[PDB]
């Protein structure tokens, strides 16, 4: 499972596909 994180604002969250 490739996930990656994304910084939003400082809202960090992680996506996965």
């Amino acid at each position: 499972r490739w996930c990656f994180r994304v910084c939003y604002r400082g809202i960090c969250y992680r996506k996965c596909r």
